């Protein structure tokens, strides 16, 4: 589990999205396993704009935060789970890393803040959903 909290802005992974996120959606893209939902409070999150590809992530199963190097968002193909069927990812970025399911929700970040969320995982891969194109978080 986990979010990012930027702005009156909460990111969750759009398969661990709860009903009071959908009842104050903002935005939701099932191909990016993203959901945004809006916040009374202001958060303290900063979203990174950059092109770094290493960074650190927290991982839940660890208590850990551990140093990555990561791909480039890019349309991954991703097993079946109790969430998705088999099928194609979009802005997903992979690093070798441990993960297990309840890791979802972990923040990626590098040095100019959050980068994205981890969102797939297996056999020693972590997969992270992008979030640094979507400039309006920001506003
Ligand atoms: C951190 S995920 C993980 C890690 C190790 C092993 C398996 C997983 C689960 C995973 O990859 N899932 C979970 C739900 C949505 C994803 O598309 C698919
Ligand atoms: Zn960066």
């Amino acid at each position: 589990s986990g979010a990012i909290y930027v702005g009156n802005y909460r990111v969750v992974n759009r398969h661990l999205a709860t009903h009071n996120d959908w009842a104050n959606l903002v935005w939701e893209d099932s191909s990016r396993d993203l959901l945004v939902s809006s916040t009374t409070a202001q958060g303290c999150d900063t979203i990174a704009r950059c092109d770094c590809q290493t960074g650190v992530y927290y991982c839940s199963s660890r208590r850990k935060h551990y140093p990555v190097s990561f791909s480039k968002p890019s349309l991954i193909f991703v097993e079946a789970s109790e969430y998705y069927p088999a099928r194609y990812q979009s802005h997903l970025m992979l690093a070798v890393g441990h993960s297990e399911p309840g890791d979802c929700g972990g923040i990626l970040r590098c040095q100019h803040g959050v980068v994205g969320i981890v969102s797939t995982g297996g056999n020693g891969l972590v997969g992270f959903a992008d979030v640094r194109d979507l400039l309006w978080l920001d506003e």
